[PDB]
Formats: C-alpha cells, structure tokens, sequence
C-alpha cells in the first residue's frame, strides 16, 4: 500500500515540501503543544476528529521508535556509530513525524484551509529570490 | 500522554491482553489482508473511517520501524545481536502491530460489537477447561 | 456466625458442593476475566451491583490471603513444607474463591436464575453415574454449538 | 486492579487513615457487635443492604485467615516465629479488617454521612496539638 498520510486531509507529502526541513519546531515542542492544547481531547475516549485520531496513532508510533531506538542505544557500546544512528532516526523520521504533527495541530488550531494557503503562500515566498523577497514572512495567526 | 489506541473505539489494551498473544496472525498476513480487502480505501482522499485512518498510520508506522532496523542490520556485522534485535522488535512491537491491524481488519469485516464480544468470549474460553467449554474454539466468519 | 456467601443470591454451598475442582479455572485467570469485563465497574464509587460489591471483596481478601502466603514462605526455608502449604491453601481457600468468584462473574454475565438451572442440572448430571449420564457435560456459554461468530 | 473497599461508599483510604491503628476496636468485639446487632440481617437471604453483603464476605475472609494462620503455626516449629507470625498477621491483616469492620458496623448503626463527618472530626481532632486538644474525643453515639 502506497498510502500519503495527508491526502485523507486534503494535501500530500509534495504540498509539504515546500516547507523546507528546517522550517519544522522539535517534536518536543509540538509534543508540549499538543500537551497544552489538546491533552484533554487526545486522552478522550471519543472520534473527537481524525486530526485527533492520526495524532494519537503518530505520538504512539514516536514513542516506540523511541523505545526501540534507546533500548539499542544502551545495548550498542559504540558513541560513533550511536550518534550515527540516531543522526538518520532524527533526520528521517524525525522530520516526517515533525511535519505530522505540525500539520495535524495546526489544522486543528487554524483549520485546514488556513493550513493549505499557508502552505501556498509559504512555497510563494521561499521561491521568490532573496533580492525580491518580503522579509514579513507568512504566519499562522488568530490575530491581526 | 497516556494514550489507549483502542479507547476511543471502545477497547483496551487489557481487554486485547485478554487474549493469547499466539492467536494473532502474523503481520505479514494481516497487511496482505489489507491489500486485498482495502486497498482502494486506504489509498483514499476520503475520512472513510476511524479504523481506515487509524489502519494507515500503522502501516505507516511498522514501515518505518522496519526501515529502521534493516538500515541498522545492514549496517551491523553480526548476526547474533541481528537475530536478538529481530526477536526483540518481534516479541514487543510486532505483538502490538499484529493487535492493532487485526482489532482494525476485523472490526471493517465484521463490527466493532462483534469484534469485541468475539474477545471476551474466546478469552473466556481458552480460560475454560476443555471438558466444560464448547470444543470448537470461536472463530469470526461472514459466511452464514 | 453461620454465614453462607450464596444465600444473598439464591445459592448454596450445597447446590456448588457438586462442581468439581476441575470445573473452576485458575484463580489468575478469573481475576483477569474480572479484571477485563468489569473493571470499569469494580473500581466505579457506584453500588453497581452486589455482585460486584462481594466480587471487590473476594478481590481484596484474595490479595491478603496471597500477601500472608507469601511472606510466610519467605520467612520460611524448607521448599518441601512450602510446597506443602503451597498446596493447602490452593486447594483448602483457592477452590473457594475460585467458587466464588465463577459464581458472581458467571452470574454478571449471563443471569442469576440461568446460573441456578446450570448448577441444577450439573448436579442432576454428575451425580449420575458415569455409565447412565451421557459424557459431553451441560455448557455455560455465550456462544452457540457452533462457535462462529458473525 | 486498584479497587478501594470504601469508594462504594463515600471514603477511602486516606480518609482512615486519619484515624490512627490504635483507635480502631478488636476483632472479637466487633463481631460480638455484629452479632448482637444484625445477626438475623446478615444471616437472611436479602441484600439488605451493601454493608451487609460486605460484612459477610469479611466474616467468611477473616475465618479464612485465621483457619490459615493456624494451621500454619500448627505446622510451625518454634514460638519465637509462631508469635512473630502472630504479631504480622495481626498488624497487617487484623488492622486492616477492624477498619473495615468498623466502618461497615458505624455506618449500619449511625449513618455513612454520620461515619464520614466522624472521621474529618477525628482527623481535626487528632492534627488539634495537645495543648490545644479536648480530652473528649470524638465519640459515634445515637443519643
């Protein structure tokens, strides 16, 4: 199965690229943005939205990476090769799951057709060139 | 954050628990059973279901992990440790995948109620003696 | 002070002297059954049932009974005499709650007066003779003859 | 499971545990109490009430331990660890059966309301300093 975790949504792992890997906060950020906003929602026992769902799935999927990743850490006596490893886990799958969660709380706090021209607008601004570029880049805000 | 994956389609952990954990098919059977069944669902635009979302993350989710270990096993130089790393993903992740996927497969096939009544009765059962239980063991079935 | 556990239900121990030990499952694994059905309910503040009441007791002394066992044959040092009370106590107190503990979760399940037709008619079936009673005992279950579930 | 003998009612442990082990009756007399007081109650076939159901299910428990303990002190080689099973036994076991049948028997008797206001009193009473602390403790009465 060639499944795209954002379609079901309304984007796709391209539409997301125009973001660059730097762009994306620390999966611990968005761990404690989740934490602060919808803790109560995602311990819920109800559908309360596929945002909700897919969050859930994704922060159970991190913590299994994690677990497997810091029981081979303490197992492997080698620094080297341990920074090595978990030099491709975070840039793998750390960047995939950060660009999952950023996705699904900021759908869930702006909405998803905020979230879509955001996207747009951001892919607008980071392929004008610098010389042309406004420096005010596009936010994600409720206020003015 | 303290999060049941089954809580809010009515589950728990202890109640899959409540299970043998040899009853479940292998991973392999249960994503060629998605395959087969829905694939042209899963690799939708749609919110088809909570099951469907939550059936895509997963598969999303034993994808990377398996990226993960091959990529450490290839770049790895002994087998023995390979084997124990295998038998340890195996025996802890692969057991909670195998629940996950067949909870989701089943509960599409069959119903959610079905699905769960079907725990509890073969729990209750394979608790059972044999010589005070019904001899065939339960088994979900569309055929009438 | 002459208490029967059953009464209160409508049961004796009379009416469940005739269950063999081999009816019973373990008591782990009626805790568990308990532990997976119920606990929502058995750790409720609600007077959910007096089935439930008695079932947080058995629960609570089982546990107690298990601590002093345990510590006993902690303090001990001969294995044979553990073995020994070991023994005892599974089959002096351990059939006892597995007793009860069948009882009020079979009841829960299924029907006070469907638990007291069952233990009738396991009683008709194993005092009769082996060579007069036909050999596939009564069943209590949630399912069919078949066990297909659709 | 975590399951509190008391949340069916209204307490918990927290709430006893105000109440020292040195406050709570011996075993001997709160069954002579339970007799003298509901004997024909807890021997009918009624769920009178869940104090009642629970009172029985300790009675039969609490025989339960003791036939075990003596047995096992039959069994037993020398009094120095006879009586030091004797003294765990009580200490754990007996403690935390006279606080349930305390709290079962107060409440059949005065009130799970009157019971739980008794204890927060008691809990006053007994974090009270000394110098500040009524000799008259607090009492259950009806009168």
């Amino acid at each position: 199965m060639d499944i795209d975790p954002y379609k079901e949504f309304g984007a796709t792992v391209e539409l997301l690229s125009f973001l660059p890997s730097d762009f994306f906060p620390s999966v611990r950020d968005l761990l404690d943005t989740a934490s602060a906003l919808y803790r109560e929602a995602l311990e819920s026992p109800e559908h309360c939205s596929p945002h909700h769902t897919a969050l859930r799935q994704a922060i159970l999927c991190w913590g299994e990476l994690m677990t497997l990743a810091t029981w081979v850490g303490v197992n492997l006596e080698d620094p080297a090769s341990r920074d090595l490893v978990v030099s491709y886990v975070n840039t793998n799958m750390g960047l995939k799951f950060r660009q999952l969660l950023w996705f699904h709380i900021s759908c869930l706090t702006f909405g998803r057709e905020t979230v879509i021209e955001y996207l747009v607008s951001f892919g607008v601004w980071i392929r004008t060139p610098p010389a042309y570029r406004p420096p005010n880049a596009p936010i994600l805000s409720t206020l003015p």
